[PDB]
RNA sequence: GUAAAACAGCCUGACCCACAGGGCCCAUUGGGCGCUAGCACUCUGGUAUCACGGUACCUUUGUGCGCCUGUUUUACC
């Protein structure tokens, strides 16, 4: 459909595979030389992006104003190629949709576009012991290595998958103000 | 970098294709026109990147004397036009000191291979058939039929066979398209 | 002959000047220019299609990297 036609373009032009000490993660690039990974990635001073060594110029583990974990890392990479500016495509506040697709790009999960269904705001969650805010939840079995997955609806990036359990999957929301 | 241009080329013009005879890298040259190793011999539909597409033509390529070029040219029913890489095809065959063979298939996902010097080669008895315009590089090679053999600013040809440490690509001449 | 590094750039009377004229391209009376080597985003329009949210190619503009010639500097064949 058009959600699939959006997601495929999205991963083709803005997604990447990234390797850190903890494993393989889909990574999404937002604008200029700036991109987003799970807080859990714990990106080093170098990351293998598409098996290629790239230097990290900066890394913010993202947190709200009262200081609890948002589960996103924003990193600025030292590279000459700039990203397609998708800032028009991510929401101002968390976004509910009846239908979304999660796009995963790892050796494990090559070119994976996965229909999640309804995405609903969720807010607070004690995610493996950590109090984390602004989650979204969709209804699907999630496995390992989809952390980093891109939650999408036509013309809208809704969040980045950061964890799940059994029959529920959770994405950190992706807000406009985090950039610019 | 042959590497940086070849990744560009494979993101914007390459694809993975399934036909009744196997899985092949496919490259699209312009609009809805793309080229395949003649061996696949597309049916009325083919799976392109796992989405089934209708094929409106499939010309098996041959010189004026009628000899086999090992290339099928097919027109796909899709609204998207391919990036016009015709400016990268030489008018006729090109030798190149260092070249890369680029594959996009499930077996060989995102493969980039420095083959080295490529030399004109011409005639070849390809499994019992005489074939013209082969190009030869020295690299060990099956299931890569379809790979895109190229260098920076030059797409030169499509791999169609090999043996041991020798690999041959049907040349890609500018005049073949329109 | 090969490797790092700096200045410059359409041509016409190594640099910086100065004038004058010859040429191409523009989003023009105002400006840009080495590309047989490109890659990336970006901007003006277009063409097509779509669940009207997009997406694909065409073209154009910048900038980053990459590259090519003139000239030259250190350490080496």
């Amino acid at each position: 459909g058009p959600a699939f036609e959006f997601a495929v373009a999205m991963m083709k032009r803005n997604s990447s595979t990234v390797k850190t000490e903890y494993g393989e993660f889909t990574m999404l690039g937002i604008y200029d030389r700036w991109a987003v990974l799970p807080r859990h990635a714990k990106p080093g001073p170098t990351i293998l992006m598409n098996d290629q060594e790239v230097a990290v110029l900066a890394a913010k583990e993202l947190a709200d104003k009262d200081g609890t974990n948002l589960e996103l890392t924003l990193l600025k990479l030292n590279r000459n190629e700039k990203f397609r500016d998708i800032r028009g495509f991510l929401a101002k506040e968390e976004v509910e949709v009846n239908e979304a697709v999660l796009a995963i790009n790892t050796s494990k999960f090559p070119n994976m576009y996965i229909p999640v269904g309804q995405v609903t705001e969720y807010g607070f969650l004690n995610l493996g012991g950590t109090p984390t805010k602004r989650m979204l939840m969709y209804n699907f079995p999630t496995r390992a290595g989809q952390a980093g997955g891109v939650l999408m609806s036509t013309g809208k990036v809704l969040g980045i998958h950061v964890g799940g359990n059994g029959h529920q999957g959770f994405s950190a929301a992706l807000l406009k103000h985090y950039f610019n």
